[PDB]
């Protein structure tokens, strides 16, 4: 392989890159990077990413990091390959990107700390105290995630998580806003807007899930519509069966 | 004028596409949006943007928002013109965006909270209590913008205040890990990344300012040489001379 992603699989940031390849029909490595062993702070992996995060996109012996831009770099260099993810358009593309970084500065970091509290509460205790300690005072170089992995054991402040709860019921009025009046979230069509989009709202709609207030038919018709409109897409479908 | 640009003048968020802008000689209207007035919560704004925010970039009739995605929005319409701000190497211009999109998502936000905390006390402190109430009640839609109003007016939370500087530190450390070793973020040359740094960087340099034993000779002089280094450009120059 030319192409190698290095990633959790299809979920969260890693779903963004995944998807964007499997959209375009690109060949490509899939490296499943273990979070349960901690792989991502393995030696090996931060060689390839020093700072120790996944998705990483490995292209002819260059490393490209953070989700969006990945994304963004396959469209740069396979503009002619399967699925086309950019507006022609640049206005439309521009749209496009307020939607993308709206994803990385407010609704990813509000579902994701709802996340780290609840969500990876194993991984959080697999070792003692003191190893928790160890690992985490050599391996993980990102002070901010030093704290999220703390917290993941030991606790989030309450008065955080209701202000985290408050913006995830912000993030996906927003969202119905637009989808229940159109099929995706710029009307020129699918794009990386709702790629980016679906790798942080994909989940929301589970009943008896953390969201199940938030997302439903009853409240929000059109998130809803267009969640399951993106996974009734065949390379969404192809992404999940070969994850 | 078919381009028109709705900012503060050069500093902030709005210097990145008014810096765009004289780099690539491009003729625009330039409309002083006065904060003293408030006049970014005005009706005739708001009508331009709704979100009640600068910068806004008006193209035939189509408006940009984001100061990021219209910096972009300009190298995708006009390719040619004057200075090219973007790499033609796809993986050098996936560099840029980790630099832009990190001024989104980190060095901006710690730098702007320690400004509205000690920086817009006149303006913050303008009205009559009820008065100030009455127009942040009803002319300010964002709700984390209408918090970020109260807190400049009756003040920030310490502990709040002592971890934004930390992250300020943090910001300027990894500017000098790069500066002090190149002239420019990404080694291809001026961009878009140092654009978008140095609207948030420049002025933090002040002897006897709030980030004066952040930002010096003694601890940056990468940082301060790229500061200087800008500052010495031809449109950056005509930029703060027609502002
Ligand atoms: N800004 C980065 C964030 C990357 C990120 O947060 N990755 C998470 C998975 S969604 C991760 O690696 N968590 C493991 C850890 O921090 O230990 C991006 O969008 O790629
Ligand atoms: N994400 C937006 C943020 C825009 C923004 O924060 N603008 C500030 C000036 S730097 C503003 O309008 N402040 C006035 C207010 O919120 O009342 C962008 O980069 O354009």
């Amino acid at each position: 392989m030319t192409l190698k992603l290095y990633s959790f699989g299809p979920g969260a940031n890693s779903l963004k890159p995944l998807a964007t390849l499997y959209e375009k029909g690109l060949e490509f490595e899939q490296v499943f990077v273990d979070p349960s062993k901690f792989e991502q702070h393995s030696d090996w992996f931060k060689k390839i990413n020093p700072r120790g995060q996944v998705p990483a996109l490995w292209h002819d012996g260059k490393v490209v990091t953070e989700s969006t831009v990945i994304c963004e770099y396959l469209e740069d260099v396979f503009p002619e390959s399967g699925n086309s993810l950019r507006p022609a358009d640049p206005f439309k593309r521009a749209e496009m990107r307020v939607w993308t970084k709206w994803v990385d500065e407010y609704f990813c970091w509000c579902v994701s700390t709802i996340g780290w509290a609840f969500g990876i509460k194993a991984i959080a205790q697999k070792m003692s105290d003191e190893e928790f300690e160890e690992h985490i005072n050599k391996n993980v170089p990102i002070p901010e995630q030093q704290l999220k992995w703390r917290r993941a054991r030991n606790g989030f402040p309450q008065e955080m998580l209701d202000e985290e709860f408050r913006k995830v019921g912000v993030s996906v009025a927003r969202l119905e806003e637009t989808l229940s009046k159109q099929d995706y979230l710029v009307d020129t069509g699918y794009s990386l807007a709702d790629i980016c989009n679906f790798a942080i709202a994909n989940g929301l709609q589970r009943p008896g899930g953390f969201f199940g207030d938030y997302v439903n038919q009853e409240k929000t018709p059109g998130l809803c519509a267009w969640l399951d409109r993106i996974n009734a897409r065949p390379a969404i479908k192809e992404m999940f069966e070969k994850s």
